[PDB]
């Protein structure tokens, strides 16, 4: 169970979006923790990315697709607890942990992200998360490239 930070603003909390790209962000990576990339892919526009920083990027709603899936092979994303949302220009910023379980150790891991988003017509045209990737080899049983 993850505890409120003392830098938390109440100001931009979860509860308090307000705009319509704000409360769709919000409901995406609240539904991460089905662990389902075929509900996940619905909310992507086909001309759209997706990229672990600095991971090579998926560009397209196939690679997007297929690199959800083989996340969700390895992996079960457990809680995923957001402390601030917000917008500006087009794009939308998420400061949110992430709750990750390998599924052949069972180890758990806490993952401490900031994310951008962009949407076109309420549909997702790019998804970048900022983290540090150093326990992300040993946490997903797939090779890094990159
Ligand atoms: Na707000």
């Amino acid at each position: 169970k993850i505890e409120q930070p003392r830098w938390a603003s109440k100001d931009s909390a979860a509860g308090a979006a307000s705009t319509p790209d704000e409360k769709i962000v919000l409901e995406f990576v609240d539904a991460l923790t089905s662990n389902d990339a075929a509900k996940l892919i619905e909310y992507f526009a086909e001309d759209t990315m997706y990229q672990n920083m600095p991971l090579p990027p998926a560009y397209g709603r196939d690679a997007v697709e297929q690199t959800l899936a083989g996340l969700f092979t390895v992996v079960s994303v457990d809680a995923v607890e957001t402390f601030h949302i917000g917008s500006s220009n087009g794009l939308v910023y998420t400061e949110r942990v992430d709750v990750l379980r390998a599924l052949p150790t069972g180890k758990s891991y806490n993952f401490s992200i900031l994310g951008v988003f962009q949407l076109t017509e309420g549909k997702i045209t790019g998804w970048r998360d900022y983290f540090d990737l150093r326990e992300f080899e040993e946490a997903v049983d797939l090779p890094l490239r990159g």
